[PDB]
């Protein structure tokens, strides 16, 4: 029964053609949904009660579009998101962090606009986790956004939105200085011929997967759901293909900001992503990611590939990793393991931000500390296991891979352990 | 010899990549497509696309197959649609540069446990009006195909049966259905209501993969450019859906309400043409050809053996085209199954085969009507030269290009066994 | 180039030109062959063990010391010739020569003693002389038995029974020497600790032109099973009378290593020949060249794809450790082992990194020479009061011996493999350490 | 049949990995294909008798090597006469006649920097006596090859120059030497004294790999069966060395003292024949063909394009043979470079080309002696029929087998462009 579920007959195929031939509509997904969902907040999804339903439906990142609305309007949206998120904090083993992303208005006819400088300052003051920077055309645009965030915004992730020909052509220099990329298909589809957007999307997703940096697919993914309860055949196909392409995140704009079915749009992205993730041809994907990833003498990078290799060898249910900044979980995510990456962190901001990396399930650790560092490490690993059991990730008898470091503080991950559950 | 400009166009840097990941990383929006569009476009005929003048614009935009939906309209209405399509097609007979055959496909209303009374009458109408293809609705098992085949009377055994897979049973019994069908249509409208909407992409990719493995045509259908029924431009999901159906391996893509009742039928055809050309250049031929070669069983049929040798030869020299002589279309279909980058120019004396080969990706039919030569070798040479002269006129070929030529050792269908490399003079 | 650019800048272009690294990084086997370079010098310690047959030309303590220095790892006693008294003296001389280097524990080299049986002769199974010789082996503490003319699984059960309850730790390497042994190979390998491709008799029992097929098949199946395989007989035959081998002989040794042999053997070349030390030196020189020429990129991918999925933590840790070693060009993998099993599971994935096995068992230290790339370090210190401290001391002993022997340098990355509790069977940890 | 797929290591040939290919090798799986790696036997006192030479031809000798390091011109002229007498003694049966090449192996430069005066005289003797190949000793750079070519003069333009790599400089300048040579010999005797003995296998495998990539012949030479100079059976290392040279990709294997001065010249030829046949069946064609195809550059030469199409077609149908018509041997060489499992039966009127194609693995030359038919197409057909009849007599072909036939569009060398699938009747 285990080998008939989650497209495992198609996963064992010797060629990609045979993998496609073996895909089965009766093979049910079992793994937790890996691709994060970004939902845009607006009049249709601003109330605390509506936000609670969206969190239950699968929303991982809340997007605030600063192209519309005042600072007062967005501050109320942030407060409502935080109230809805904290309403589930009573159960620490099941609590779900939700990131807050600020999407800038952009340069307009201008580099960094004066309104963007004020909006970025607002983001820092309100503790946003991510900035989706509009119309990034070159590396200096990213440096300007970084400078506008100031010293208090050093920890905020900058996701550069590629929306025109110049951004596509200067992609490599933009990716090098950014934390990640958004394929902003709305403007991109007006700036370049509509029939070429898929080439830009597939190229950017491939390059981000090679670099090990998050990539978001955005705009008109479930467009018809703004007025209809069910999407078109092209829309379900688009969501599935963005996941198959390698997108870390998928996004909803008008579907959740102003549409009549915001919760149903989130539920639809969740259902499609789970089916598409099981249909990923890991046999070729892992080999190519492993071959293309450069040789490294960084112990976190070395431990990450050893852990992902070990996970595939034993069909590990999960890789439990301790992380301060999210980096150790990001380096595991870049190899696209089938095993869920359960990231245990004390940083509330890192827990929200790791939603940018596919297959990372953040667990915010709020248990009392242990006096002995080694006991504190062991307790965080046990917390990951207990949360895993509660959420359905793990069962007694499963094997897990545990990734830890030799001393406290970020940057010292160097250990991988094989553990039998209970 | 060819120049650096040649190797920068049609995604050739991405085509030479050693891995699929590197292939994706090398896709370039500035690398322009050069080859003729190989995935056929099926447009549904209705009130928005029925007039002769509107049909001429749709043919110019790229329509290759006209679909008649027998779920609506009388026999009289459909006979007039057929007459209008034929009048629009024949209006280009005076110019070899613009003349193109257009297939006529009859899409049945559907079943009841099996073949309905209305379907028997509509299939008889198809035979009497000389339709080329039948898109059989709600095919659930092999016996449904046998019933459609039987209903094609004594006169319509040459009509192609494309089985529409629209429910759970059709997906589960896919192998037995494909074995007896000429091809398949992934009918996503009903399929997306019969099975969970989030599983349709799995059924689509599986069926396209199995049809590619079997060497039989597969059509992707329904809601591909849906918003274009009322809007002049499609959504980002719609352009993505068209491109991904071509990348998946679909031989044909379809338009339903977009051309039958929408406000922008011609623009919807133009959009599918533009996307298909971009997607065809982005196909990763290096792995695709290797996997088609490895999965296809060994064969002692000379047509199959010649076809793989010809496709291999075409890749070796970047051949502009593979010119094949065919009476039934079968030799061109066996070349098409290996997905060559070179256009397959099929020279035939059969008007029906010329229309039907639009079902196979990359086949460009040329109907030949010269009186037969007394010396057979001279008749063959005249047809090969006709494919070369049509290719030069249409922009496929230039003097100095290499072409692969596929013929047989004697007249009559079934003897293809020769592949030749010719330098265009 | 992008996959090696940062490490080329850090380690230097000279590092990536040595040990056939351009050939090892090639994308195809054809390109791997085209990139093999006679100017690319081997740097790693020799990983394929050398078995030398003891006889009149290699029996003295002084001669044995030179053979140990030349590279002999396993001493073979051929019980087809000589009395029990003769073989007991050979064993005593080997042990005296080996223990002459024991003064320095950070550099000491263990040497295994293998007993090669006379065989069944015209009989159907275990002969009476073999029963007596196997009892002699147990009484004299031999490490390995090379069982002659093994034709079926019941032959190895008979050898095991003849070793008795005191010889349970002795490794049984079945010699395949005839058509029946080749045909029943799978059942024989299943119950054996390893195999010897005994080409002398095999080349008379089956057509001489088919021996290479049997050799390559048996080596491939042993590599797939993760069990040691020995290539034997006439490898450097002409060196029995000449100081230099023929072109076919050097080719044969190189190809046995490339095929995947864990051990290579010398028979008449060391037992009665005029150049025993030179024959060992020649096998050592060829094996280091051939080990560097192994196409690890495809070999590791195929060993990974063919090896079944496993829920054994030692197996899971071993593949993760070998993967980690390749990622950073690790100089070595240091493993703690009681029986040798954790080092054997690392060896089956054919890492380029040396497997430094720290053990308290003198017998396991001798026996691990059967597994390619395992360098045994015998730890003699009494246990620390705290088990975690005792484990740490053994890892540090491996690092310090590694630095002393030239295996490790300051700045190198090393992979360390340990377990969660004392006793054999609990290896489950892989650590990445930077050498200071 | 199941029996067909159990022979010639076909279970190991279908394996998905090289490791599984090795695990499936079976000593009971008998070779069926004709031995494709040519055997070069050195002529000396043990192999100069006309009667002894007839036995060596029957045992499998394809090329006779004359070592000009020993003996006068008078001695070599008598060796040539004896070889030709033994070869022509079988010319009364044209369907089974076996051509045998004559190669002149030069003394070398000695202490000099380039072409010696004795080599100039010996090369002129070779041209005057019609030798087919020159094995040029101690080639260290491209200018050494140009000097040999100049010494052969205008009458020796058709002689093949195989450069012997025997020292460090020759290995380091390998690429420039191969570029101007017809092929290479890995001369392991001197190479094993010029560089460390333990490094010779690296130089051998590298040179064979580079020659296979370039599509040029490579010979493995010296001490392959050394002990057979005095003993009736070789050592285990010697049989292994011969098998591994064939597995490495050598087009030819050589015997020196084993045939020139030993007591078992015929048995040494028989031993190389037996081992080569076993090793050829053990070649992992699945990865070999894929890598040769991928590494071979794109080409606009019709002979090159036809060759890859023909080899691909042969593998698709398990063709028993590829029958090719050739004037210079070039069309057969281009088929050989793709290492087909099918025998390449080369039909030629050039006695010199028939002898020289023995340098290319898997090429079986057939010398056609009939004068030309008045109708060129009939002359082509008669030569193809001669190939089929010779193939049936020699055991290459049987009724029911499929063959690939490679011909050209006009008479004369350089115009191969046609591949045809033929059923043997
Ligand atoms: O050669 S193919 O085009 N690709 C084969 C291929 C695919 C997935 C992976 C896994 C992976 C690796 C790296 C990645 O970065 C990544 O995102 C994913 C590896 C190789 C190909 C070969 C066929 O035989 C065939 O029938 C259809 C297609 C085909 C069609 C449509 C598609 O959209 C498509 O994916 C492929
Ligand atoms: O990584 S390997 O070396 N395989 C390389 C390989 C690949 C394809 C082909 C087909 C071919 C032939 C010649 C060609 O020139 C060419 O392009 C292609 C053959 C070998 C290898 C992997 C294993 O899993 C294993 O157990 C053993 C070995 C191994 C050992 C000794 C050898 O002498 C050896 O040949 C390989
Ligand atoms: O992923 P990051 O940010 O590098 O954090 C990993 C770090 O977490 C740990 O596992 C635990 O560290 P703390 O005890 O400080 O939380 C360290 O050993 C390791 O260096
Ligand atoms: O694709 P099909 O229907 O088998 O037709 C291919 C046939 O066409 C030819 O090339 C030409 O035949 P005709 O002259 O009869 O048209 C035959 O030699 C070959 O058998
Ligand atoms: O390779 P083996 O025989 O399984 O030994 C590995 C064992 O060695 C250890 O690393 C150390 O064990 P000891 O302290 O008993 O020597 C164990 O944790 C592990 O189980
Ligand atoms: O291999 P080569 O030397 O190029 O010879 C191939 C030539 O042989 C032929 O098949 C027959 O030519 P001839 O009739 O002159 O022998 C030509 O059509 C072709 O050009
Ligand atoms: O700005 C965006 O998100 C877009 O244009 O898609
Ligand atoms: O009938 C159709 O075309 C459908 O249901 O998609
Ligand atoms: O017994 C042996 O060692 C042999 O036959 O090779
Ligand atoms: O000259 C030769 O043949 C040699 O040195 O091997
Ligand atoms: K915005
Ligand atoms: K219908
Ligand atoms: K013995
Ligand atoms: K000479
Ligand atoms: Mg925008
Ligand atoms: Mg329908
Ligand atoms: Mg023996
Ligand atoms: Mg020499």
């Amino acid at each position: 029964a285990f080998f008939q579920q989650q497209q495992l007959p198609a996963a064992m195929a010797d060629t990609f053609l045979e993998h496609l031939c073996l895909l089965d509509i009766d093979s049910e997904p079992v793994a937790a949904r890996s691709t994060s969902i970004i939902a845009t907040i607006g009049p249709a999804s601003r109330s605390v009660e509506r936000l609670k339903e969206m969190i239950k439906a699968g929303m991982n990142i809340a997007r605030l579009n600063f192209s519309h609305g005042s600072h007062e309007y967005h501050a109320e949206s942030i407060a409502n998101v935080r109230e809805a998120v904290e309403s589930f904090a009573g159960s620490p083993l099941s609590y779900r962090p939700v990131a807050i992303a600020l999407d800038t208005k952009g340069p307009g006819s201008g580099g960094l606009s004066e309104q963007d400088v004020r909006d970025l300052r607002f983001g820092v003051e309100h503790g946003v986790d991510i900035v989706f920077a509009s119309f990034v055309r070159k590396a200096s645009d990213v440096a300007a956004v970084r400078a506008a965030l100031g010293p208090e915004g050093h920890g905020i992730k900058i996701i550069s939105k590629i929306e025109n020909h110049e951004g596509v052509k200067r992609f490599d220099e933009i990716l090098e200085v950014s934390d990640g990329i958004m394929v902003a298909r709305g403007d991109l589809g007006i700036e370049i011929p509509a029939e070429k957007v898929f080439l830009a999307q597939k190229m950017m997703i491939g390059r981000c997967n090679l670099a090990g940096k998050p990539v978001v697919c955005a705009t008109q993914m479930l467009e018809s759901m703004i007025t209809k309860p069910r999407p078109t055949r092209a829309e379900t196909s688009d969501v599935a293909n963005a996941v198959l392409d390698g997108a870390d995140c998928i996004m909803l704009s008008g579907e959740t900001a102003k549409g009549n079915f915001p919760v149903e749009a989130v539920k639809m992205q969740h259902a499609i992503a789970r089916e598409a993730e099981a249909a990923v041809y890991h046999r070729q994907l892992f080999e190519e990611l492993r071959r293309a990833a450069p040789l490294s003498r960084d112990p976190t990078e070395v431990t990450a590939i050893g852990a992902v290799e070990a996970a595939f060898k034993c069909c590990a249910a999960a890789i439990i990793v301790l992380t301060t900044t999210g980096r150790s979980a990001q380096l595991l995510s870049r190899y696209r393991p089938r095993a869920a990456v359960i990231a245990v962190t004390r940083s509330a901001q890192a827990a929200r931000q790791v939603h940018l990396c596919r297959g990372v399930f953040p667990l915010l650790y709020r248990e009392p500390p242990e006096a002995i560092w080694a006991d504190d490490v062991d307790r965080r690993v046990q917390f990951g296991i207990e949360s895993g059991k509660l959420r359905g990730f793990l069962r007694v008898g499963d094997l897990v891979i545990v990734v830890t470091g030799w001393r406290p503080g970020s940057g010292y991950t160097n250990i991988m352990r094989v553990l039998s559950i209970s």
